[PDB]
């Protein structure tokens, strides 16, 4: 309705860049499809949000990832329309939306009851992150009255590999990936 899911040529440089960041860890799984999500009104936001974050983080670029976010074929034109939601679908960072650098984590959390998985690519406004906590409704204040929040939680702030968006407009769904583990 208000947006569009175009399949890639496996020849192009746009699949093989999004391949690529899944067979860093996936190796052994086989993808049969990528398709690039355009929604107009998502990405307006996002690129409004990613301006605002500039600005508010005395004008210098906002840490910015391609994080892979698990999913069921079911529910990817919800999120493609809608974009992702954490009361839709382990150790627990917080009450957001999960995204993770390694397609193999998101693997974890994709359900099938078959061989043939799905997970998205998204483009993720993490900013300034500190470790997350289970009663996390959104990121924590740092230290200080009316000081500064931060943008997003992880599990590690020297290693982060998981991280939590507690804010819709964080998070644009770029591509969706399909596989098998045959």
């Amino acid at each position: 309705p208000g947006f569009q899911k175009i399949t890639l040529s496996s020849s192009s440089e746009e699949y093989q860049k999004v391949w690529n960041l899944f067979n860093r860890t996936l190796p052994f799984y086989f993808v049969q499809k990528i398709e690039r999500v355009q929604n107009l009104a998502l990405w307006e936001v996002y690129q409004w949000q990613k301006g605002q974050m500039q600005k508010q983080n005395g004008g210098k670029a906002v840490d910015e990832r391609q994080l892979f976010h698990g999913t069921s074929a079911i529910v990817v034109d919800g999120i493609c329309q809608h974009n992702f939601d954490w009361r839709v679908c382990g150790t627990s960072y917080g009450k957001g939306s999960y995204f993770a650098r390694d397609a193999a984590y998101s693997h974890h959390f994709s359900k099938s009851d078959t061989q043939t998985h799905t997970m998205f690519l998204a483009r993720v406004l993490v900013g300034e992150f500190v470790r997350g906590n289970a009663s996390f409704v959104r990121p924590p204040a740092k230290e200080g009255w009316s000081n500064a929040f931060y943008d997003s939680c992880v599990n590690s702030v020297s290693d982060p590999s998981i991280f939590v968006i507690f804010e819709k407009h964080q998070v644009y769904p770029e591509y969706v990936i399909q596989y098998t583990t045959s």
